[PDB]
């Protein structure tokens, strides 16, 4: 396999389906990337994550850089060996959680013990973790933002994107074996999104993320911004929407040209008792499920739905049992993978628009 | 398979190895029975519990009778279907936790919402759960106890044992498909243990437990009491030591004629960071393990020891990750199963005394 190859096998409107080939494996697009901790996903073994159909996971750089430490993980053989996940891993730059979870400067961000995270350190940390897809270090502009603040922020991010590029390229091992994605900013403003797209393509990346969304604007506004923003990115490279989202968000985003997604929702939801189904989410804690012998979802192919009832999982979750978290998480991640499979196959067959419509009608 | 058949295949001194055949499967003795919740074991899938080598699990009657309720579990198809464990389950009578975790009378025990647990209700609850091995309802005498209190308590327990027997036998389905064990009491007093053994054998049970130990007396005293107490039980029936114990306790108990064990230690320990090894327990939280790439135990055949390092599990546990609980629990239950396998094979081969000595020398 090559370091990085994206191939589009089929199209429908702005939607695309294909594959990313990397040294550690192939990624089917549109892709959902489960988000971890030190665990590939909370409460799942790597073999379980794979079994649900994931081709790639998102490594939680912010968590790992604090404990156990990136240097330590490198000393131990890198994140893949540590975790026991031998397929691709995309690492976040760690800035979103830093700024979310502090003193900003052109150098980077200082945060509390106290540390500085700059584009160079971020790229270095991702290298130490042994990331396959490295994210440039950026600033996710708060929402709402005035045009001036949005432009200032975006401009800084583009300068950081160039620093990210140069840091990546100066490291031979990383440059030859990993890929680097740039992230578009500009809040909700068409002109700033265009400037950002142009700056990133001038620098040149292996893939392009749409940043700065799913930060409070709501689905209509996010879709409006995606409508003009994704066509500004190079068509022949993958498009990654960061931090999205609910099933309906993912479908509408694919309709707008997005190829890759990450979100904590299936795990967070699941730990909290929310299960995804083709008829909408359900909250398994509700008394209505205490004697319901049906699986979480009637059609789901996951091991959980093959083996246990709603009634059992209802009891586990109300009792605070770890096994309830395990089973809910496996189901919800499997559900997300089945959604992505359905999306890929429908695009491949030229019937994605009908799938999107049937999906929504039933889900809502 | 028969309802219940115990066969002794080999002996060494007072130690025995054999099998219990039941309708839902065969149990290799000496046996360790992992203890659950609504989960066969906390943080494990039933398939994982089986994979570690368990032939039978202990159903936590006290927990289940409160939530979700025995009637509900019966409505849902019984505990085996609810949990997804299709092999034998031994259920506790629920009194130990009631008295541990209240107003005592000849009828039973009342406890807080408020309820009464009597021998008849206990047998009924175990029936509703669909237990394969039913325990008589008894009183675990506190330690220390004066001879008069020990005798009073023991006498009551023997009366409850007869009520337990009659309640079990009056229920046709239970009598034909499950087994019933009686429990010996008498604190540390030889004469009361003998009276208890005699009362139980006069009633007649499928197996006999040694109750009233591992309640604060310490290993020397427990072994002293086992020395005279186990030979009082029928030789041709299984001997169950309730609530024991650490690996060293199990070995010494088998040397004294015990065939079956239950304890929460491998799960509790494991969730707390204690891993069992052939060189003794280790606490994986200790800084000494933060960069140790060896498995939890050098010889262990479990999936955890095949796949992850001490260093990784150290991080998981310190981070409070569910996956750390999962992995520690799987290892410790596997460790207990491997100990029991080593015990069975050494008895079978006539070298249990040498195994007991090598085990202790290395473990301590
Ligand atoms: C939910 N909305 C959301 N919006 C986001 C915008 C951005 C951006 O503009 N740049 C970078 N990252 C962004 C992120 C982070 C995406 N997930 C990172 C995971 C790693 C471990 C835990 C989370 C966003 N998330
Ligand atoms: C640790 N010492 C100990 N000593 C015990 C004496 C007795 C007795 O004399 N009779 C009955 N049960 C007894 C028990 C209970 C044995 N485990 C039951 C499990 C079900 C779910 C959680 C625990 C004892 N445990
Ligand atoms: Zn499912
Ligand atoms: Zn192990």
């Amino acid at each position: 396999r090559p370091r990085f190859s994206f191939s589009i096998a089929a199209r429908e409107g702005k939607a695309r389906t294909g594959t990313i080939e990397m040294k550690r494996g192939v990624i089917r697009t549109p892709a959902f990337m489960p988000v971890g901790t030190a665990a590939t996903v909370k409460a799942l073994k790597p073999e379980t994550v794979r079994a649900t159909g994931a081709d790639i996971i998102l490594g939680n750089t912010y968590h790992l850089m604090l404990r156990p430490g990136a240097e330590r993980i490198a000393k131990l053989g890198g994140l893949h060996s540590f975790m026991g996940w031998d397929r691709p891993i995309l690492t976040d730059s760690g800035g979103y959680q830093v700024m979310s979870l502090t003193k900003q400067s052109e150098e980077g961000v200082t945060f509390k013990s106290r540390h500085m995270l700059s584009p160079e350190r971020s790229i270095e940390i991702q290298h130490l973790l042994g990331s396959d897809i490295v994210m440039a270090f950026d600033e996710c502009t708060p929402y709402p933002a005035t045009p001036s603040r949005a432009a200032s922020s975006m401009e800084r991010s583009m300068r950081w994107a160039k620093r990210s590029r140069d840091a990546f390229d100066s490291r031979k091992e990383q440059a030859e074996n990993a890929a680097l994605f740039g992230i578009q900013q500009g809040s909700v403003f068409e002109n700033l999104r265009q400037q950002s797209a142009d700056a990133l393509a001038e620098i040149g990346f292996d893939g392009y993320a749409v940043g700065g969304l799913a930060v409070g604007e709501g689905q209509d506004e996010m879709f409006r911004v995606l409508d003009f923003s994704v066509p500004m990115l190079p068509d022949d490279k993958p498009h990654y929407l960061m931090g999205v989202g609910k099933p309906d968000d993912i479908v509408g985003a694919v309709e707008r040209g997005i190829d890759m997604f990450d979100c904590v929702l299936p795990t967070r939801s699941g730990r909290n008792g929310q299960a995804f189904t083709w008829d909408g989410p359900i909250n398994i804690r509700n008394a209505r499920f205490s004697e319901d012998l049906k699986p979480l979802d009637s059609e789901c192919h996951c091991a959980v739905c093959q083996k246990w009832s709603r009634a059992y999982i209802h009891h586990l979750i109300r009792a605070g049992e770890i096994l309830g978290a395990m089973l809910m998480t496996e189901h919800n991640i499997a559900f997300y993978q089945q959604l992505m499979q359905k999306i890929r196959d429908s695009i491949s067959e030229g019937r994605f628009s009908q799938f999107a419509q049937d999906f929504r009608a039933r889900y809502f």
